[PDB]
């Protein structure tokens, strides 16, 4: 599934990522935005053959089991494929594991790289809260 901006905010915010961790919404709505465009289905490979999944690009060397990525962990307890689902619950779960891990948001390059430091509050103005 494509989220809409407003859509996927008020998705978040249910899953209770609005300030987890001191994270406020608009920073995972912008990194969902430079990571996946929204899209559930996005897949993208690394040159040391893990693989990134969903809406958040979570990556299979760590996270997730998708079974070719050898000598891998899987901390989030799932295959890699739930991570596609047009339901984020299980994309949600992972990623509050992950920026809990000690790095916070910078364990996501886009989030670094094109969130960090702007007005993420853009990414909720005019949205139903
Ligand atoms: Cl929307
Ligand atoms: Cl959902
Ligand atoms: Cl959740
Ligand atoms: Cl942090
Ligand atoms: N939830
Ligand atoms: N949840
Ligand atoms: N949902
Ligand atoms: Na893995
Ligand atoms: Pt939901
Ligand atoms: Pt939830």
């Amino acid at each position: 599934k494509v989220f809409g901006r407003c859509e996927l905010a008020a998705a978040m915010k249910r899953h209770g990522l609005d300030n987890y961790r001191g994270y406020s919404l608009g920073n995972w709505v912008c990194a969902a935005k430079f990571e996946s465009n929204f899209n559930t289905q996005a897949t993208n490979r690394n040159t040391d053959g893990s693989t990134d999944y969903g809406i958040l690009q979570i990556n299979s060397r760590w996270w997730c089991n998708d079974g070719r990525t050898p000598g891998s962990r899987n901390l989030c307890n799932i295959p890699c494929s739930a991570l596609l689902s047009s339901d984020i619950t299980a994309s949600v779960n992972c990623a509050k594991k992950i920026v809990s891990d000690g790095n916070g948001m910078n364990a996501w390059v886009a989030w670094r790289n094109r969130c960090k430091g702007t007005d993420v509050q853009a990414w909720i103005r005019g949205c139903r809260l």
